[PDB]
């Protein structure tokens, strides 16, 4: 397989949010059959961001994710030639975010080029003050829908204070070549910040992810 | 406590779905700490129903979730003196139902009280033509929202001729007095219909959910 | 035909929001062909009702609207058999409600058996704090779907103290009869409380409706 | 510094499902009167897959006509300019974004757009150039936290009937200080008046015309 035990990570990212323009490179490794994923980001144009870095997280690769032999890993089964997805995210206030990602590999390393796009976010709301702390570990909801692979997600950013803000994933994902299509399944995931300075211009950031069938016994 | 090990369950439903009106009465019986139940459901007004019936089968209580020690378990903790749901339930193809229900304990016997209406389902789809066989298993995300409980879920129905219909539920859980709140977590459910006469006038359905937190260990 | 110049309503709600129980009747007049009418309202079971007026008031009949004669005027033709609807509303805040609604006609007087229930209402919110105004006049967007006619509208409430609550309706109506369809349209409204008590036990209820098409010039 | 006769250049940047491409444009118009002109030729991306018509609300309300009696957001932020952002959410899970900055030299406004949109279906109406046109709209003007909001229910006329709905919310920024509207509507009708084969090059107009409603209040 071209899916070694071991790959690298490299990706530039080239965004707005509220019409702030910004541009984060990252370089990165993990383990794919593991589902684990470190990356290290850096703002490269747009510093200071003036909204919650957390929001761009989840746009910073389901390859990273652990798949039961059951399952079929779309995701895997796509390399060499790989897989793009593309995502809405839509907050509980009215504030939307598209997000589209190319994924390619040469060699031992994978690329990313993404584009993220975030618009009418509340001035005074979560995003534009810096009042997240994290997000929550999810359950991603995996089917196919017309020929390729869907996953909706309910997301929740914990708040300063304790409270939770929402947002609704809808990403679907597209394989450069056929593959063998999976039955519904699940995903879940944590995704960590695990270290950042203090304008978020150096982020090291961190998730797992792993593939599963429902645990509750049938009937 | 009030809540015992073996429980029973009665219930009424009326409702409405694309204007059509009906009635549905359930009794059965559940194992609240190990978040199973089974009823019996007798379709007594509306008959035979116009549209998939397993769009009511969710409205037919989380008492009925296995709660590990380490999260404050919302439902169990309400009684004696119960709790309210109010959901709404918002399709992919713009189909919209409300439905609440209020719940309360006398003895072993809980009842339901449950209001249910649907409106705006496409003639031709997959609920009014009742093409749909089962709800997937699923994954309830539960949060604190001024002082009550809140689930929210992604919900697929699985099609006649393959493919889902996906279905987004919100639900507000709130108790009758106040009780220990617990912090984000995960019910799990399954839920499915174990047999049913033709026009699904008598139905069996069944449920079982278990409450986590998530199993992935904390890195930071 | 049998919709005169000067038609009586007679109408029973019953309904829930946020789990809270009410029935309300209502008696009044209209003028179909003018598109106005007025209803007086009164609260029999659930008083004091513990939420916005307001939200209910749009549930309190097409018929009223002023159609030109070169728009196919899908209400009055369906009667003597009537129509009925449905309707969503969503909420910027999360509150959903549903309502539904038989319209018949006996003799002079149009009969409505409505169907309301809301909930999801934040306890802090609007609503449920009895903070709104009024409803902003509208334009609803009418168009044919699956023969029979849907109407969208965006609707917003004006705030005490300054501000707009947003809900989108989405109402599909149900001729008991086959009826001429029109083409793409827009109905004008505005409705509005003209008088109520203290607790709005008694409620009298205007709205003015017309339809259109664009007045702007193709090209 | 906004005449009776301005002209317009702009720069689009885009995707959608994936397909990057570059438009730009060159046009006129007159603000008072709410009408314009446009010329838009694809720099990148060609042959362009999918219907043009959803870029075309993305190609500033400086030309609507305003009455005395509504204050007049755009013509006021200038010499400044204004920005805005927009998302547009389709009945078939297609989602857009959009912004727009909006400058003024001399006596030409430029554009600089940006436009994405994701999970158009593949067989939906957009990924298969199934539309005609947008309908002509009613856009509710509104404002929110200082600066307007606009939401418009839009709708395209599809080939062979029916019609595919789309939701708008815009905020629109100034970058000064300007006076506030009441709530008001703005009417619209956006035409392609003429397009080659795959709408390489493209003639688009647009007429708008603010107001009040002129259903007269009865409440005192």
């Amino acid at each position: 397989s071209v899916i070694k035990s071991d790959m690298k990570i490299k990706l530039r990212m080239e965004g707005t949010v509220n019409g702030h323009k910004f541009v984060i490179e990252g370089e990165g490794e993990g383990k794919p059959y593991e589902g684990t994923q470190t990356m290290n980001l850096k703002v490269k144009e747009g510093a200071p961001l003036p909204f919650a870095y957390d929001i761009l997280t989840t746009a910073f690769n389901r390859v990273f994710t652990k798949y039961p032999k059951d399952i079929p890993d779309y995701f895997k089964q796509s390399f060499p030639e790989g897989y793009s997805w593309e995502r809405s995210m839509t907050f509980e206030d009215g504030g939307i975010c598209t997000a589209t990602s190319d994924i390619t590999l040469e060699g031992d390393c994978f690329f990313y080029e993404i584009r993220f796009d975030g618009v009418n976010f509340p001035p005074n709301g979560p995003v534009m003050q810096k009042k997240t702390l994290k997000w929550e570990p999810s359950t991603e909801k995996m089917y196919v829908r017309d020929g390729v692979l869907m996953g909706d997600v309910n997301m929740a950013l914990l708040l300063e204070g304790g409270g939770h803000y929402r947002c609704d994933f809808k990403t679907t994902y597209k394989a450069k070549k056929g593959v063998q299509l999976p039955d519904y399944h699940f995903v879940d995931h944590r995704i960590e910040i695990l270290s950042h300075d203090k304008d978020y211009n150096n982020v090291k950031l961190y998730e797992h992810a792993v593939a599963r069938y429902s645990m509750l016994p049938r009937q």
